[PDB]
């Protein structure tokens, strides 16, 4: 059901695969982040361990704050692909 | 029942296949999302685990919000295909 | 009973085939949709599972709303084919 | 049924083809415009996203406002063609 | 249905293609601009980040303000093409 | 849909490409400028580090102030291109 | 009584086999579940054994709740098979 490489069943299967992969990733990352939160403690505001540990958790927070826009762009890519397929169909179907 | 590559039975079979595939995908994704919702908890509004986990669920929500328009475009593609078939029939049947 | 490729018995057989195929497709899709409806539940209006699952069912509804016009166009194609056959007969029968 | 290249059956077939093509185009464009309207939101009158997005929808509106006169001219072309055929017939039929 | 290179069906198909392409472009640009607006924040009116970032968003706004007239001219081009076709038909049809 | 090298679909695609590229550039530059602002501190008004660092940030500010007019000229170029295309069409279409 | 591999007696025998197998499975699973229920006790709501044992019975309940839809899909498969047989008969019997 297509012309050269655009197949609606294949597209649906690919959407299924990407959805389930993203679900697994979210699940695993959340489960791991819970354990990470449990393991690290807060020693004190101003002793040696605080100076040693604070920037690490700051980097954690920053990278995880970068995740959302990555996911948004990844979602945007699919609309581009489907639109390209539609244009390719229209170009030489007539 | 056609001219070159347009076959009404083949089109009907393809519609059947895409419908059942989309049904399976929705079923599986919903069943998995229920388990994902059950697994992750809400620790607290302001502790370490919240900072570690919130953007992940935000990305989840965003991508899943992108799904509907993908499905709509995928549906639109079929009308284009059938119309192209009709035009191809009319062009050289006469 | 024809001239080159237009055969009334063949056309009748093709109509039989397309009718039975469409009947099977409707039957199978309805039976599957019942199971799909039974499987998915409605967790709550505003918790995590709702955000995770709502757009999926929205895409389901949209695609299935696209089905009717696909069927209508598929039906229209046959009238075009039969008319083309009539014209081809008239052109060189005289 | 003609003299050199003017054939009334051919003209009727061409009218059929152009009519069905224009119908398909209107159908597809309307269906797509509905999805486009659904996808884009209105963030606020005066924030960054408004400044970023408003001229795009303005260009959309302008081009789609240009469509009608294009269709009108396209319709006018056929009368010219048929009249040219009539004149060509009259010129050397006598 | 034409004389040398002017074909009404071809013109209709070209109009379809340009319309759908412009629709896709508007959709994609709007979706991306939403994410762009979400990503960038407003640090403060007078600190280093403001001086570093303000002219960039100014350039964004300016270019996107240039888009509308580009679209208008692009729309105008088609009327010229169709009129040229009409004149070419009239010139040697008689 | 054109004469020699002017193609309305190609122009629309080029506009899409330039728009998305400019959006990416703005996004990346803003995200990087935030990190740059965070990294550099303000030691004191009159010590060695101030003398060592102030002209660098001055050069930063100046170049980024030059960006807007670059973007404006880049936008202006497209109107010239489209107008040249219109003139080229009109010249030998008649 | 068939064409290539579709045999009505064979289909009836297969239906018999699947029915009796499903009956045996239900019987055995129910008989075993009774013994399982009898063996495990409920120590107390909050002591060590409760924490040690509760999630196990939760997993039991969940998997056994998944069984029904598995059976429903297994039932649906047969209608597909019989319909495929009917179509295969009709295709080349005429």
């Amino acid at each position: 059901f297509g012309t050269n490489g655009f197949d609606i069943p294949t597209i649906a299967i690919a959407l299924l695969i990407v959805g389930v992969i993203i679900g697994l990733s979210g699940l695993i990352l959340s489960i791991f982040a819970t354990a990470t939160a449990s393991a690290i403690s807060n020693p004190s505001p101003g002793t040696l361990a605080y100076n040693l540990t604070h920037p690490l958790i700051n980097g954690m927070v920053s990278f995880f704050s970068f995740f959302p826009t990555l996911y948004v762009l990844l979602g945007v890519t699919g609309i581009v692909l489907i639109a390209a397929g539609i244009i390719s169909i229209i170009m030489e179907k007539f």
